């Protein structure tokens, strides 16, 4: 009958809404887990960076206190000598550090400016030579904040950790832009002394971070990853097309 | 009759509902997670504060290295002794109890806003614009979300700094004032001879945020009162 088809209809629409309502609830739960991962990841990142900066600052203030002995002994010659030999050159290293930081002024993507500055400060305070080159202003990059930040963080963290053993490390950073796309490049000097295997393996961490980096690259068609060794340098390139 | 009526209306209503759940699935699948983005902007504000703390520390350390250098070049052990005792021993000691003293940028206990103002102090220092901070009482909390509080303070100080570039003998004065009823942020700058829309937006979408301007004898005032809840 007619009427019976309606009854039959109301039923199958209620079933349809049931299934949809289960899908919405599942998607809300996935989005909830994602906000939680993002919160804890980034809140831990701030801690580790905060704590590292405080350490650097502690080393600096300690160095000033090595003067105390010369002052207590009223020994200006010994102080003059120690200070000119050991302390006063910091002030030049620090004036140069400040100069290199002006290299990020053309980065007009606020979302990642803090992140890049933090990595440059960390390299500088680890006494790893680092330069950043942004020949033209870059005001737009066509990749979600979270992924772009995670990509940059991994590449710069790899370049920095790989640089801590090396005798004469350098890191070079660049953002360039065609009218087609933006390309993020990090160059670092490869080591000569290769580590022992046991000094490298455990129970971010370079090779892991590179796959979760490949993850992000694969799951965007407009982001092109490249990994190059050229004249004793490791080069990580990520191109993001305005497509 | 009323059965057919109500059945037909039921199929209609369930179609709308199916329509609107279909929309909610699409939004959750395909639109950006605003909450996750806000978490990420809030993370950026903290790392900017950390960066500006370390840049301020470097600028301050360089000045200590300069001061020491001068005492040494002057062969002046007495001066150096008094300076080291009065400024470096305590910096090394770094006593919490010494906090009850500090009345300036040191009284701004909102990590992200202190970092932002440190950025603006350094920016001004580079452009030879003198800048005073008046925070007499400690300021632990402010009743505007970090993102809007940050954008608002930054625009007001950007205004002051841009305005101060044309002038000779410029100055910028910054203050945070806590009543029992509100927090009030004031910025004053010297004037020459005479963006901020995103700012007006924020004050118009906040009942507890009162944005004020004043012209007062060759110096401009910007003021924001944020009432507690």
């Amino acid at each position: 009958s007619h009427m019976k088809q309606l009854e039959d209809k109301v039923e199958e629409l209620l079933s349809k809404n049931y299934h949809l309502e289960n899908e919405v609830a599942r998607l809300k739960y996935k989005r909830n887990q994602e906000e939680i991962e993002t919160y804890y990841e980034y809140t831990l990142k701030i801690e580790a960076i905060n704590n590292e900066m405080r350490k650097f600052r502690h080393d600096y203030v300690n160095i000033l206190t090595t003067l105390s002995e010369y002052i207590r002994e009223d020994d200006m010659p010994g102080l003059r000598d120690y200070f000119n030999k050991n302390i006063v050159p910091m002030k030049d290293n620090l004036q140069m550090n400040a100069i290199k930081l002006n290299g990020i002024e053309n980065l007009k993507v606020r979302e990642i400016k803090g992140l890049i500055t933090a990595k440059i400060l960390r390299a500088q305070e680890m006494n790893i030579p680092i330069s950043i080159e942004i020949p033209d202003e870059v005001s737009s990059i066509n990749l979600n904040m979270i992924d772009l930040s995670r990509s940059i963080g991994i590449i710069l963290d790899n370049a920095i950790e790989a640089s801590t053993e090396i005798d004469d490390p350098i890191i070079r950073v660049a953002f360039i832009e065609s009218e087609n796309s933006v390309t993020f490049i990090v160059m670092n000097k490869c080591a000569d002394d290769i580590p022992r295997i046991h000094e490298l393996f455990q129970e971010e961490g370079r090779g892991l971070g590179l796959s979760t980096l490949k993850e992000i690259a694969d799951n965007a068609d407009n982001v092109l990853l490249d990994t190059i060794i050229e004249n004793g340098f490791f080069i990580q390139k990520v191109e993001i097309i305005n497509n």
